[PDB]
């Protein structure tokens, strides 16, 4: 009939002087929201309010020492995953994909930085995204991701559904659940990824470029066991979750109060270890830049080309005003074109303040255009070549470049150009899945970080 | 209220289809009565889900419990009667898994080996029922994986959309078990700690003082030798349900990869489960569903069980002779166990397989109160384990755990106790829906208990 | 009966150079009379030998004593009297170790902290004596490294190749001390299953048998935690002796380099030395090496210590309040340990400065027996660590350690014990070439008693 | 008057079944034994054989597992130190430098080698050499090492003195002493090693050809760090003591009886963890062969150019009769023009016999000449090229190349020709120091490691 199934559904509240102060936050105008009822909102609230959290206080807490060690130039953060979730590709062959092609990439990056990577996918919550038109191109109410409305090119299915709050929720959780699950019984097990990563060179077009440095990981692998290291710390990793925080109704219900058993109680968002305001919505006086100032999170902050040195300032005062280094993530998101003179007198001004924030390269989002047979792509060469450009910036400044923000999938998907599998314009049509940008497919994802890897290595 | 899936628009091995088939072909007991092609609807829904676990956790499981099958090991097995979701949250089961961690640490130390921790949690959604209709006429509640607890008719319908409420559920209570556990509640001196204040504040606390400060002072060896806080920052906490809803258990099959010996059906809801009293028909679909999947089970055996039934149990769901791969779980009654359990044991053990045998406490030993209230004595619970000591005593045997149900929780359920809990107490916070569990002050004491029992 | 050594055919920096002259030109109590010239060439033979132990291990030694000072470890110091090179054997080394070990075991989990070890071992061959001439009109004993302990003339005459003796006899003694302790003899569980053995066979192991199985639970316990046996395995037996001949200590400094702060002069011929009672003269000699030397120090302090000379001791050999860097060695008299003890570690702590606070419980204990012997009562040797132990309690401040005499020898020199050793019984094994030991049985026992001091 | 201090000298017997089979051994001959008197030995002896002895018997049992492993292809037996030490040189800096010397090579061929190497110094009783002509050059009695004799050109100091069997083993035992000390205490840390190492490559004249894989082995250290790996197995090293088992009187009084807390009780002789019988004392019917027969350790024996496949084969059953792999080494030095062709047959036969040695190359003492100047000296080229062969031979019959036994010290000594130093005939006068063969210096010898890593990454 509608070949769906309907699920029904049916604690002590927040303190009261935290409340007060989200609620003055929240007072401000806020860009991108869905358009649902408020009587509607804040049922799915009030239930989003009493359910499991995805992640736990401790967990955010390791995650700002690690981001700490970013900032100070001791450790490098890689961040990656879809573009935008889907709750039907919410799967185990594509979850375990995304994890994998993660960890794929961590090895050889860890390798080419000789220091810790930080792990940070796109999981468990990118399931809302903004849009710049409000009717698309077939007439309809434009998709703003699965916590919103459907996909599907469909009036009904474009509606904006309340109840997808608490279906984001359930998939989040049971992603998160099996994130947690792989990571811990071998999926992560330092040797079994770099084995994939042997495969990738033996089978990729391009695997002769990669082959020196692929057999300099393995003789350091070997290296390490032959100097009796035991496996122990080498068997599981720890993979975090992020998603651009969007949607205030969701992000707002699934704020806790941590236990107090570290140094006080304080709010944070336990839909996610770490979250970033996007370009659309990081509005200085606007809500979800407040609403990330009343939270404990690590959180980032996206920087296009747009950005001023002085608005930059602004963001890392408002969000780290106690200067905690890692606290505030800046993510450069220039063009390959354009990075290499407006990233400098951003960095310069930001440095002056005494702060110190995480700079990380967003590649991808600079760099999108229209093929000529209609799809949406980016080509690896100027992904590439952003990366490469930021890390001359940082270079030239004696800064730290200090990490990668990247959309990829484990997945054989055509979606981006080149590479060395040369992915074409005609070839995109093949498996063209995604349900927002051009990813990277777990090949190009992987050969991205064989070349970031040397740029680390200069 | 409501939100709303969509049901999505290779093939397993031949003998492995085949061998499904004919499990699920033979009769069932204590199956739902909802319409068959709403069923498969929410199965269809179910088959696409991450799983609630992953193979390599039950193979991980399954070497533990041969460890406790050849002597070497001790099974803690404890939650809720019956999880609601409505109690869901993560208070409740943070409690739960402090309630268990704590026990843990008590019997780690009585038992001088290593104890595997396995919670009632994630999935203990579905009971069996004697009567289909209760004591108020109506249809009797089954769970909340099939039907409603509130008292009246159209709450008590089965309803399939509870199979898909309940695998949300218990996927974000796996979550969140698996957070607390890798994340620093389950620190073994910050649970000890915790036991500390129990002997503070008990009013028995005097009786459990000297077992409290030995186990403190062992602790206290072991950061004195300079073991470092690694291996004791993390513990693993197991999820177990009765596998009795085999609409839920069959959607929750997952093919293993080849990657250890060939593939096996893996029921992926769970690391073990066990087959009830009700269920247990050794013709029927639940043992046969039993015998198809990888992972470690148990089956329920009450006062009833001969020895030449428990050896046809072994030799179906053991047949390549793996330890642990089977618990057989007396549940006999404390009047009873010492009478009942030993030519059970000497049968079994003359086979050579190596089963986990274990103490199950509760279900032989429910009464109902004056008060109306069902309910069970602390002393005849303490009394069973006591009995099923002595039997392994006796015989040379291995006590190899204890299947308790208990809840963080302050409630008042079970009669006795250093609390003293009587049957006017009973009526404060009576709030199973099911059995009467032991609250998180009983659970701890019984812990201390067993411990004595174990250092004998 | 000879063999044969050549004497060999970058300086000291300036300032340290000035420092040691001065030092050493002080006035020296109880030095061996033997020609310079002679003096000379065996130190030049021993400024080329290869050096008992290396700056590395001393610093390391440092920290672990600083934890002791903090009151965050306790310090086992103990060993033969005098070490004889007749006795310097594969077997008595083992037994001396052994027998550290074993007490060292059951102070840590008394203490619930890591116990350092350190062996009165590998040059403890010098002896102070009140008087030249011996209850024979003899020449005293003074130890192998300056006469031989035969009761005749020709043998008492101070002999200066004694000094190279001395050192070859170190060099192999801490060499197999070095392998027995990483190669397994230095197994916690090893080390403890000789405990039992103990426990087992002593006439008064009804009484320890509670505590020792405590502790087998405690080391079980950790096993079960899943403990691996890494950090167990192995232990760390630091070598100590008096720092006496000043011709031996002087040889057998060497200068470090500058990869920790700047060099410095380290006596190698052990890690840490002390000073005794007869050469602690605050303007002489022995001190003011001490003052050059980057060493942990210990000072003996006896019955007319006062607190004013316990702080000067302090200030001149702690100047940079470095804590751990001076042990500060109680030796009373059990009669006496709780009147003259307080005094003196109040005006101590009230400098600020933290020293290891040590009780030695032989020293002030001593009478000789009816039939002739120079003996030690075990209870009074008992009830000085006990009033030690009161004296700290009262006053808030660290217990810090022990220092005793013992051997794993089941000789007969101390009376009293379990054994219950008579006046009678010392005839049958006297062995000591000084003072009388603890043995073995005796040495354990001390270790329980004082680990219920601990415990309390 | 003499220049030297005499220091006077002032327990219950092996087992009879042991000793009976000990005496029976020791009836056989036995070649280049001193001539001192029968009493004044026998007296020495008894000296020894109540002193605490220089290594333990589960020491021995540790080395006999690794050595297991070498046998199987799973380790590489790395074995160094003085041709001759003596007593005179046995000092701190001397002993920490060939310590020293050892330890960087040995990281070098871990990673090259991509597995465990097992490290065996000529240390703490290399004591005692053969000679060919009982009269020398200069007309005297033929120098014996010092534990026979002095080095010294005089008639007096070349008589066979027995007091020198307890001044060996004072020496043997302090230098032992120390080299336990300095292994557990931080001179054996890998980073500290390594650095050393770089150091090296900064100031050799050849450092250039040699900077690609210390730079290699730098990024694989900083990648175990980077993984999180304790340096707690990285701080410390097994260094095991050998020397060649030559004076009998010595050996047998350093022969003790295992406390049965392993498997039964036998005969160790623990001088030492491993001996090996040499060219001029492995008569298969000798002593020597019949001396290594009776005791437990691992054992090795010298195979020069005479060798036969035939009685190679005789060795491994005299001394492996257990088929215990590790428990014989046999040791090819045949010299650089010989080494393809003379080992094959031999290799082939040991192996038909179903029994695992390890094949352990001594380039040494196959390629020894004199200098024009009239020096005693070995060239670099040929030292390294028998390696290159014996390394050839075993690929080609697919057997382990098992380790090398090379002459070494942490001395900037002149010694042997070449290497990147260029070492010519003139340059020997400068620091010829050896009291017997030639050594590598401290640079020759780590030069070597590298060009052997090489041969093992191909
Ligand atoms: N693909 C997902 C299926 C899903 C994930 N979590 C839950 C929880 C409860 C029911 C279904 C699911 C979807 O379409 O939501
Ligand atoms: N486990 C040690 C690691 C090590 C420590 N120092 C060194 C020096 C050279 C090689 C290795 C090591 C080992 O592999 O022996
Ligand atoms: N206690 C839960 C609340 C809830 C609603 N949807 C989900 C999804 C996943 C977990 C929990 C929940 C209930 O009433 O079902
Ligand atoms: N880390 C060691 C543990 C140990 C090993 N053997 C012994 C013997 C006695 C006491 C302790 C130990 C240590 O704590 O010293
Ligand atoms: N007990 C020793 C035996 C001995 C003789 N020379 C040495 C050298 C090193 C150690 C011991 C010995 C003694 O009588 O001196
Ligand atoms: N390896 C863990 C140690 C541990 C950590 N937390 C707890 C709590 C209760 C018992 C033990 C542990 C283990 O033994 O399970
Ligand atoms: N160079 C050494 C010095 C030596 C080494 N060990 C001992 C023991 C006792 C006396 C001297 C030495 C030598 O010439 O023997
Ligand atoms: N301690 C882990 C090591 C590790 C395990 N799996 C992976 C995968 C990719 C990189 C590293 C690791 C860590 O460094 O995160
Ligand atoms: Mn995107
Ligand atoms: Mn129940
Ligand atoms: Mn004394
Ligand atoms: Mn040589």
């Amino acid at each position: 009939m509608n070949w769906t199934v309907d699920i029904p559904i049916d604690l002590p509240p927040l303190p009261t002087d935290l409340r007060t102060r989200l609620d003055a936050a929240l007072a401000k105008p806020a860009a991108q929201q869905p358009t649902w009822p408020a009587d509607q909102a804040l049922a799915m609230r009030t239930v989003l309010e009493s359910v499991p959290p995805v992640t736990v206080p401790s967990e955010i807490v390791r995650l700002q020492e690690q981001l700490a060690q970013v900032a100070k130039g001791e450790a490098f953060l890689l961040q990656g995953g879809d573009c935008a979730e889907t709750f039907m590709d919410n799967t185990e062959p594509h979850i375990r994909g995304n994890v994998r092609a993660l960890l794929q990439m961590a090895v050889v990056l860890t390798y080419g930085a000789s220091m810790p990577v930080v792990k940070v996918a796109r999981i468990a919550g990118q399931y809302a995204k903004p849009r710049s038109a409000d009717i698309d191109a077939l007439g309809l109410r434009s998709y703003r991701g699965d916590m919103i409305n459907g996909f599907a090119p469909d009036a009904a299915a474009r509606e904006h559904d309340p109840s997808r709050l608490v279906r984001a929720y359930a998939n989040a959780s049971a992603a998160m659940n099996l994130v947690r699950a792989l990571t811990s019984s071998g999926l992560a097990s330092l040797h079994l990824v770099h084995d994939w990563n042997r495969e990738f060179v033996r089978t990729s077009p391009a695997g002769a470029r990669y082959e020196a440095l692929a057999t300099e990981i393995d003789r350091g692998l070997r290296f390490m066991s032959a100097c009796g290291v035991a496996d122990r710390n080498l068997q599981t990793a720890e993979i975090y979750a992020s998603h651009e925080a969007l949607v205030l109704d969701y992000e707002r219900a699934m704020l806790r109060l941590s236990d107090g058993d570290d140094g006080e109680p304080q709010l944070f968002d336990l839909s996610a270890h770490t979250v970033w305001i996007g370009e659309r919505t990081r509005q200085i006086d606007g809500a979800h830049i407040a609403f990330a100032q009343v939270i404990a999170n690590p959180v980032g902050v996206k920087l296009g080309p747009n950005m001023t040195p002085e608005l930059a300032v602004e963001y890392v005062e408002r969000l780290d005003p106690h200067n905690k280094p890692g606290r505030l993530t800046l993510v450069s998101r220039m063009g390959n074109h354009k990075v290499r003179d407006l990233l400098p007198p951003i960095v310069e001004k930001v440095q002056a303040t005494g702060h110190q924030v995480i700079w990380q390269c967003d590649p991808m989002h600079g760099n999108t255009h229209e093929s000529s047979t209609g799809f949406k792509t980016r080509h690896f060469d100027r992904i590439v070549d952003e990366v490469q450009g930021f890390f001359e910036v940082h270079r030239a400044l004696g800064t730290h470049p200090g990490g990668i923000h990247v959309e990829i999938t484990g997945e054989n998907v055509t979606e981006c150009l080149g590479g060395a599998q040369d992915i074409s314009e005609t070839d995109l049509a093949g498996r063209y899945e995604t349900a927002c940008d051009p990813r990277l497919n777990t090949q190009q994802s992987l050969e991205l970080a064989f070349l970031v890897a040397e740029m680390l290595r200069d």
